[PDB]
């Protein structure tokens, strides 16, 4: 069988998925092009679609048609859903939907359902390049000239998705919601399928109660250390404690090593010398020693440590030396004994993991710890203001 309305072909035995209130999407045809066909009962959801379209991480809108009962929009098809990809890059893929969530919140729409199930993963361009794909505008809502909006409207998302705030206080909610949904969704590209909450049955109880486990990211595993301090936030219960879309982008969780190692030395550089009574240095020494292990001499290799008798300066309970101790190996990298060198490097990658393999917490506790000197031009790659 075969329908046609207007420009848009489709076979109605194909069929991508089912929506809500009937809502039913096909492969199709457009212009000689395959299409995804979203066969709606009606305006607000394609307007919303059609505006944030021009992103590359948005799914592009190609036409409108419309019959007796239906309308019909004509989208970009696309591979697979985010769910069904966790069944065999992940990082690129939750940098790449964040950066469509950061795109749409910057036109004051929320999105207010998100999950695996609406990312999409769109298929190869002519480069072979695939992206993950924001889709699904049904349930959006474009905000008033108000930095929040009512619950008059429902309670909209998908069980287990939904912001606490939303299904409970005095506050409105907010973009916010969003960051909640895609932390969670965050967990379950790393976790490979599970989920913060847990189980599907309770896991909507767990939100409402504040309940959560991370089981998969290990307490000493610097990667993981990284990714429990921003998965921790977003899915705060308290939706104020939650970063915006674009400080997400700026986290240490999407940063390359080169960017790591970068961050240690502008910090360094930036740290010396400061007052060690001063604010920023103490506010980097504070939760030190824990970072440090409490002697950070004993924690290297042999062949570091009796390269770094050199200087009596350097203080095995200090996070500040412990920056310096790597901003010197780095700078003077090239002139090290090869002994130092093959422990240490090659640079920067296999250098800045020597270390932060050695000190889990050491990129994240500097990273929240230097937020003091967010406002400065030097440290904007690294944070948003």
């Amino acid at each position: 069988s075969v329908v046609i309305v207007g420009k848009i072909s489709f076979c109605p035995k194909d069929v991508l998925g089912h929506g809500a209130e009937g809502t039913i999407v096909y492969r199709g045809m457009f212009d000689n092009r395959d299409v995804a066909v979203k066969r709606i009962l009606p305006d607000r959801e394609v307007q919303l679609l059609r505006e944030s379209d021009e992103h590359p991480n948005v799914i592009r809108y190609f036409c409108t048609e419309k019959d007796r009962q239906f309308q019909y929009i004509a989208i970009e098809l696309c591979a697979a859903t985010l769910q069904e990809y966790v069944e065999q890059e992940p990082i690129t893929l939750l940098q790449q939907t964040t950066s469509g969530l950061a795109h749409l919140h910057s036109l004051n729409i929320v999105h207010r359902d998100l999950k695996p199930h609406n990312i999409l993963i769109s298929m190869p361009n002519a480069h072979g390049k695939i992206k993950a794909m924001i889709s699904d505008f049904g349930l959006c809502k474009k905000l008033a000239v108000r930095h929040s909006f009512s619950r008059r409207s429902g309670v909209p998302g998908t069980e287990g998705w939904i912001a606490p705030e939303m299904l409970s206080c005095k506050e409105n909610p907010t973009y916010t919601v969003d960051i909640f949904s895609a932390g969670c969704v965050f967990y379950y590209v790393i976790s490979e399928g599970s989920h913060p909450f847990g189980k599907s049955l309770q896991r909507q109880a767990n939100i409402l109660l504040g309940a959560c486990s991370l089981d998969c990211l290990h307490p000493e595993k610097h990667e993981d250390v990284i990714a429990r301090e921003l998965i921790e936030k977003m899915i705060a219960m308290d939706p104020q404690k939650r970063p915006s879309a674009k400080h997400v982008l700026k986290h240490p969780f999407f940063w390359s090593l080169e960017k790591q190692l970068q961050f240690f030395q502008d910090v360094s550089d930036r740290i010396e010398k400061e007052s060690l009574d001063g604010p920023i240095v103490k506010q980097l020494e504070r939760g030190g020693r824990a970072v440090v292990k409490m002697d950070w001499r004993e924690n290297i290799t042999v062949p570091l440590q009796t390269d770094l008798r050199k200087f009596r300066t350097y203080k095995g309970g200090s996070v500040r030396d412990l920056l310096r101790a790597m901003r010197n190996k780095k700078h003077h990298y090239r002139e090290l004994p090869a002994e130092v060198r093959e422990t240490l490097g090659s640079l920067p990658d296999d250098f800045v993991c020597y270390f932060t393999s050695r000190f889990p917490h050491l990129l994240a506790h500097t990273y929240r710890a230097m937020e003091l000197c967010s406002h400065e031009r030097l440290f904007q790659p690294y944070y948003f203001h």
